[PDB]
């Protein structure tokens, strides 16, 4: 009837053991808090597909680099609980939310200084170094490590991720494949504002004109997608797809394009051709102006070719 | 009634799902084949403690280094099946044995060349670099990676290891602690020949005088243990314990002592004092003559202080 807040691993074990006893499937949505409509899309899918659903809220230290001041990451638990309650008014419910301390998730300790780290860590080699990993070479080892721990605590039937973090989704798919984990990885299409802007935590605090300006990014990617579709079931030049997107995201002089890539959906290696039956991940990272000064927000988005 | 040979992950999933349906606890003994009485001691404990028991036989490539010719590791499956049947005559039974191909355990491929490796790997930092890891710096990453995969395939209630590989046991205990895995790690005392020699695969093919000569190693360690016991519940100098052992293993001029260590049972850092209530792992690696020429066998053994 109401959401159980689980603070410790043993509390989750007890909660999950009762799900086991009841023969209930268990969906799992991992988050770092600061919930928004995108997270609710995942949660609502978990509720459709599973008898019971649990959400985690944990700001994972090991995906941050030492030069980042992790102490100013926003803690918004009361807000997040409200999101979860308001979404529940709009539907089974979210049954439990897991909000651990760092020491529960890292019983042997954790440092941002990799030279000081101790204990078990997981690296998905070959999925972690390119694209988003270039500016954050430590990031996907942190992600794979904490998702492994969460999967071992919750032991879900299904775990849910949003397509907007495309490389992250590939890292998790290969994590589950390679560690041979008994869970389904469910990748949900990105939830978008009306104008096509991918949902993010920035959205709700930007002016309408700000969000409208940023919707050009998706508009660029959609043009590349429409190009590939018209050419069918013969292979399509990846570079020719890139030439449809870049001039459109370039149409705004204020945007700084960090990359636009056409990548194999399993190995993330650059493609020369997109083949129907295999497809591609077409992803980008773009710097857009924030509100004032020279501070700029880094937005990512992508579209999947099949 | 007879042992099911499971070849694929899906076969194990089906077998384990029937154990789940039957509400049966599941004990698990992982091996690389070439079974001997030591393995049977683990298996017999698993049968005492669990409704169902499964053994794996898998020579794991990722714990070997490129200069090692993995192709001459002995494959003895028919022999191992005989061990498992003969031990079963002496008792529930071993219900299943899992004998996978490399490609099933490494779906993204495997190389001994670490620079060519791809996919998820697990490292237990801080437990992997000292002692046995000095001559084999790649070894315990290989071990932690394959045990993680096996634990995710079998999903056992209990997993069994022998104390003789003391560092290996610490690596697995910290693996399960740090990845927060829902299994008990059961460490069984080392099974020994009558003269005290730790059971190994070499034993059965050495002359009686060969095994009798090698029993000096355990005899050295036992003297250090008896020293620590007499001093009680005050702390005991670790170096003074070492001075009881080394002259005894040195009594044979043919033995080459690689190390003798007094180590913290959780961090494996060198101890200056062994404190009752914490204790220590006292371990050694010794080169002894093999049969002829200059080839020498590397033996390891240890004793646990409490």
């Amino acid at each position: 009837n109401t959401i159980k807040i689980l603070r410790t691993v043993q509390q989750v074990r007890q909660w999950r053991a009762q799900c086991f006893l009841r023969n209930e499937s268990v969906g799992f949505v991992p988050t770092m808090g600061a919930l928004h409509a995108g997270h609710c899309s995942l949660i609502n899918q978990s509720i459709k597909e599973n008898d019971k659903t649990v959400v985690s809220i944990f700001v994972n230290p090991s995906q941050f680099a030492p030069h980042e001041d992790l102490d100013n990451y926003p803690r918004t638990l009361d807000h997040d609980l409200q999101i979860l309650q308001t979404n529940n008014n709009n539907n089974k419910i979210v049954d439990a939310v897991f909000v651990p301390k760092v020491s529960e998730m890292y019983p042997s300790g954790i440092s941002l200084d990799i030279g000081k780290q101790r204990g078990a860590f997981v690296t998905v080699h070959g999925s972690s170094e390119q694209l988003e990993g270039i500016t954050r070479p430590q990031f996907f080892r942190g992600v794979a490590t904490v998702v492994t721990k969460l999967l071992n605590i919750v032991q879900p039937t299904n775990i849910y991720f949003g397509q907007k973090d495309a490389q992250q989704c590939v890292v998790i798919q290969n994590l589950v494949k390679d560690l041979i984990i008994n869970t389904n990885v469910r990748i949900m299409p990105t939830l978008r504002e009306s104008n096509g802007l991918a949902m993010s935590s920035r959205n709700q605090y930007l002016s309408q004109e700000m969000k409208d300006k940023s919707s050009l990014i998706y508009q660029g990617l959609k043009t590349g997608e429409n190009y590939y579709l018209n050419h069918s079931g013969d292979k399509v030049s990846a570079n020719e797809i890139l030439q449809q997107i870049k001039p459109i995201i370039s149409s705004d002089p204020d945007f700084d394009i960090e990359y636009i890539a056409v990548s194999h959906p399993e190995t993330l290696e650059d493609l020369d051709y997109v083949v129907p039956g295999t497809g591609a991940i077409v992803s980008t990272a773009v710097k857009v102006p924030k509100e004032n000064s020279d501070e700029k927000a880094r937005l990512i988005d992508n579209i999947i070719l099949h």
